[PDB]
């Protein structure tokens, strides 16, 4: 869970009148003192409702050390030690056997480069990036009882990097090859292109990994290492990195054996299990949302992204929005989703999915892989409540969710026991997120870079609403929508009313929800 350091960030931003303040960021470096504290841990008992004290704050001067500290999980440790694949790698294996999701579990990142970069190079330095993470060389081959991890050695690891000319758009091409399928029982999950052309002053470089091996929150581990790959073999060098603090192969074996069996009344797994069938039950099968057609047999995946761009000043209303009711920027967005749907007659119970990433544990923080966990924030909007009220709901809800962030998705649908369906997916249809792209990736292979937006294909739901920041200042609103369901001129008016919602919200908190 990240909410508890970005909540302790800004307290430390708020205590102390600054604005620079980072994860790693000491207390007493940035200025604070001993009177100081006092604020910080108030504020902290007032926000998260944990018993905080002085003396935490002296044993973990950072926002990242003290909200770990804040929220008995053995360490992820070092282990040829045998692949294991995580309950997030065994569902996203499963979601491609149930439905056909035309790509939609590809993750994209594009890169502009101002220069052409070397293919050859770029190869050797996809080699260097595969060989130094063995989640991008982790086949998954299937058994009879399911999925079954296979490691490359990196000479078996056959890299697919190639030069694709762009006649055409190149945003268009983007979204194409994105959605190429991926054979996860003979290709690693990790695709690398090329795009140059006439059109294109210096070249594209697209990264195409399955889920399955990273999120979206690997962009930054990928971009840094596969930049310092590919300066060192344009020098003709090796790459020279520290060693891994762990594969995702510890990580996933940790969290098994810390999570523990279904069974087993005391284990984290069946205690997180029991929270989840009592906040889920008698969950909507799904919320009546006006669509342009009705909803089909199959969720096809098929889908469209409809971006609206916010204004800066609304981004800093945002901000100071959050800061001011207690809250993270990622409740004031599921608070608006929340409205949105609301007003649109889905009622006053609106189960919201979102993704909690699970990168709490030091070697894992910055590495390669797949650490997001699904979770249905499970809002209530009886007795026509304020929306400075409804960040106090969300923000129980959240806190008390994200508690229980570790139990698997699949776990939680098989507890909970829904109406099940191929037609939708199930406690939720709509997902809400929070996501920022890396910074400092301008200057990158020795010239100007910049990450370039992937217009989608595909998509994982009916409605997704992502607020995206950049990484360098700016922000925008993503839907990625479910064309089965929504026309793209409807999208951009459901994420335009959504930007809507949020400036109602950050210029009177106290209008009503209606
Ligand atoms: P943070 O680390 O920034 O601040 C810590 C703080 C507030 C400086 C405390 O450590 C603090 O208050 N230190 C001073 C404590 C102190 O000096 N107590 C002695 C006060 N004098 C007496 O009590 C009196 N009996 C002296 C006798 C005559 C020896």
């Amino acid at each position: 869970v990240t909410a508890y350091e970005e909540i302790v960030c800004q307290v430390f931003a708020a205590v102390l009148d600054r604005s620079d303040v980072t994860a790693d960021a000491d207390f007493f470096a940035l200025g604070g003192h001993s009177l100081l504290s006092l604020r910080v841990v108030a504020r902290l008992r007032a926000l998260l409702g944990v018993d905080v004290g002085v003396r935490d704050l002296f044993e973990a001067p950072t926002p990242a050390a003290l909200a770990a500290r804040l929220t008995r999980r053995p360490a992820v440790t070092r282990r040829d030690a045998p692949p294991v694949l995580s309950h997030f790698q065994r569902r996203l294996w499963l979601i491609e056997q149930v439905y056909q999701t035309r790509g939609a579990y590809n993750v994209p990142l594009a890169v502009h480069v101002s220069d052409r970069l070397d293919l050859d190079v770029l190869r050797a330095a996809v080699r260097d990036l595969v060989a130094r993470h063995e989640v991008l060389r982790t086949l998954v081959r299937s058994s009879d009882d399911g999925p079954d991890p296979v490691l490359l050695a990196p000479e078996d690891a056959a890299v697919d990097v190639a030069e694709v000319q762009a006649a055409g758009p190149v945003a268009d091409l983007l979204a194409e090859l994105t959605a190429q399928p991926f054979d996860l029982a003979t290709q690693i999950p990790l695709r690398v292109r090329m795009i140059t052309g006439e059109q294109v002053d210096g070249c594209v470089l697209l990264l195409v990994c399955h889920h399955i091996a990273a999120d979206e929150w690997s962009f930054a581990p990928l971009l840094r290492d596969l930049d310092t790959a590919y300066r060192a073999r344009a020098a003709g060098r090796a790459p020279d990195w520290e060693p891994l603090p762990a594969q995702y192969s510890d990580y996933a074996a940790t969290l098994h054996d810390w999570l523990g069996e279904a069974t087993d009344p005391a284990s984290p797994l069946r205690r997180q299990l029991d929270y989840w069938q009592h906040a889920l039950q008698d969950l909507p099968d799904e919320l009546d949302l006006p669509t342009d057609r009705p909803r089909p047999a199959t969720a096809s995946h098929r889908g469209g992204l409809a971006r609206a761009e916010l204004p800066p000043e609304l981004v800093e209303a945002v901000r100071r929005l959050a800061a001011q009711h207690g809250v993270t920027v990622f409740m004031v967005v599921q608070a608006a989703v929340a409205v949105l749907l609301h007003r649109l007659g889905a009622g006053d119970d609106i189960p919201l999915g979102s993704p909690v990433a699970d990168r709490a544990d030091e070697a894992v923080h910055d590495t390669v892989g797949f650490f997001l966990n699904t979770l249905v924030l499970r809002v209530n909007l009886s007795g026509n409540p304020t929306f400075a009220d409804l960040l106090d709901r969300v923000r129980a809800v959240d806190l008390e969710a994200f508690a229980r962030a570790d139990a698997p998705f699949d776990a939680v649908v098989d507890t909970v026991k829904p109406p099940r369906a191929v037609s939708r997916h199930p406690l939720f249809q709509t997902m809400v997120s929070y996501q920022r792209r890396p910074s400092d990736v301008d200057r990158l292979f020795g010239a100007a870079t910049r990450l370039v937006e992937v217009p989608l294909d595909t998509a994982k739901f009916d409605l997704e609403f992502a607020f995206i920041e950049d990484g360098h200042g700016g922000a925008h609103i993503a839907l990625n929508y479910a064309a089965d369901l929504f026309d793209h001129d409807s999208a951009e008016q459901l994420v335009a009313r959504l930007r809507t919602v949020l400036e109602h919200a950050c210029a009177d908190p106290c209008r009503p929800v209606a």
